[PDB]
């Protein structure tokens, strides 16, 4: 469980982000997809995309960038009594999307390292450990769901 300082911290650089929504999800899809390929190829949409000028410049990227960060921020900005936020979601990626929990770790990474290119001066260490910890708790409810679904 987050501390409110260390919610605070989080939700301190993630108020930085909301200054440039689209900006952040096109760098964090990127970076996941470069990363982990196998994750691009979950994404029908997007799986043509065969290079990353190509990526930058989907609008259709953009968009979904954006998607994936407003529903991000509602968790977070719920502090951990996300259950609602996270029902739907759990259950859209489990039996629909069929994204493994793993997925949920990479696209961790990727929101890390973009908020530290991006805000270091809001994502030092203290920062970073605690937005670690709240995506850990993201993962962790999501994996719940996931288990109670058969899907782990
Ligand atoms: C921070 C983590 C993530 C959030 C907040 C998130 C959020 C969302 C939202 C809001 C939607 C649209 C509504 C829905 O279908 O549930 C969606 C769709 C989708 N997500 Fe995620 N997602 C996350 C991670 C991932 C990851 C890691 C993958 C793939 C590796 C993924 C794959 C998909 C796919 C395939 C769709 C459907 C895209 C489409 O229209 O064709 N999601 N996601």
């Amino acid at each position: 469980v987050l501390s409110e300082g260390e919610w605070q911290l989080v939700l301190h650089v993630w108020a930085k982000v909301e200054a440039d929504v689209a900006g952040h999800g096109q760098d964090i899809l990127i970076r996941l997809f470069k990363s982990h390929p196998e994750t691009l190829e979950k994404f029908d949409r997007f799986k043509h995309l065969k290079t990353e000028a190509e990526m930058k410049a989907s609008e259709d990227l953009k968009k979904h960038g954006v998607t994936v960060l407003t529903a991000l921020g509602a968790i977070l900005k719920k502090k951990g009594h996300h259950e609602a936020e996270l029902k739907p979601l759990a259950q859209s990626h489990a039996t629909k999307h069929k994204i493994p929990i793993k997925y949920l770790e990479f696209i961790s990474e990727a929101i890390i390292h973009v908020l530290h290119s991006r805000h270091p001066g809001d994502f030092g260490a203290d920062a970073q450990g605690a937005m670690n910890k709240a995506l850990e708790l993201f993962r962790k409810d999501i994996a719940a769901k996931y288990k109670e679904l058969g899907y782990q």
